[PDB]
């Protein structure tokens, strides 16, 4: 179970926007750390909407199972604050924020080598999850957080972490799921209980498309009815103009879940490039 954090030890500062039934804030946590030393630590506070408190079990279940695993490319959760009427996840604050935002802001400056490094790191994280038979269920560029920027001067690559899953697609309303096409795979639109390890291979493909597409969101021009028909017609996403990962994207986004490559195979493919 999660460490319980007192509301009195948390200060809410600026809003970072809204997620799926959540409000996100930057905050400060006062804590006693190692050696009895007092700290004030920057934290990310995820607040489940009061109106959607029926989703709290899924909201926290997500975080919990993954926080039972420690991995360098997985975001650290510090604990929960369940004081009063609020349900709050207290998470590590990742300095450079979401990859999708970063891709759009720095697109002129991002090259294939940076992209490959980030893809490899994401694949490493997903391989670890696969090995542990843990389904993430919401792999996407917004849910990849940049801990550190590339520094050519020192040969340091960028470094990312994958955030928590959030409320499971197995409990979310149909209209939200449809809006999340083409991250949610076709079999999960058919039946959200089809959530499986193969789910994350599909979403990984979509995420690679994002990584190659400068922060663009695939199929954003299609309304929900048209996104449904896209899957009914068995279309694939267009190749990004920077096409180096296009074959890998299509191999991951295979309409037959059984044919989607293992993360081991994905990593081998990535290692074979530039
Ligand atoms: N750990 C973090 N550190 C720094 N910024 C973060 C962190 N997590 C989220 N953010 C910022 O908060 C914004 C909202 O995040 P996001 O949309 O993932 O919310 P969510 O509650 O996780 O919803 P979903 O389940 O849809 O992902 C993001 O764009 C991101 O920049
Ligand atoms: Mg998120």
């Amino acid at each position: 179970v999660f460490h319980k954090i007192r509301n009195e030890d948390l200060i809410f500062n600026e809003s970072l926007g809204q997620g799926t039934f959540t409000k996100i804030f930057k905050g400060v946590r006062r804590e006693v750390g190692d050696y009895g030393q007092l700290h004030e630590t920057e934290v990310l506070l995820k607040v489940l909407d009061k109106a959607h408190r029926n989703y709290s079990e899924s909201f926290f279940e997500a975080a919990s199972m993954m926080s039972k695993l420690s991995h360098k490319h997985l975001v650290l959760n510090y604990g929960v604050c369940v004081c009063g009427d609020e349900n709050i996840l207290v998470q590590e604050f990742v300095k450079f924020g979401s990859l999708d935002t970063y891709l759009k802001k720095n697109k002129n400056c991002i090259n294939i080598l940076w992209k490959l490094e980030v893809a490899k790191q994401l694949a490493a994280a997903m391989h670890f999850l696969e090995e542990n038979t843990l389904i993430h269920g919401n792999v996407c560029a917004k849910n990849i957080l940049l801990i550190r920027e590339e520094d050519r001067k020192t040969g340091n690559p960028p470094f990312i972490k994958l955030s928590d899953p959030g409320i499971s697609i197995t409990v979310l309303p149909k209209d939200i799921l449809q809006e999340r096409i083409p991250w949610v795979p076709p079999e999960c639109i058919e039946n959200p209980k089809n959530l499986n390890l193969a789910t994350d291979k599909w979403s990984f493909g979509t995420t690679l498309w994002e990584i190659c597409s400068g922060g663009d969101k695939p199929l954003s021009a299609l309304d929900s009815q048209r996104k449904l028909q896209f899957y009914e017609d068995r279309h694939q996403l267009p190749a990004p103009k920077a096409a180096e990962l296009a074959n890998l994207i299509n191999n991951c986004m295979d309409y037959e879940p059984d044919h989607r490559p293992s993360f081991r195979a994905i990593i081998r493919d990535l290692n074979s490039l530039f």
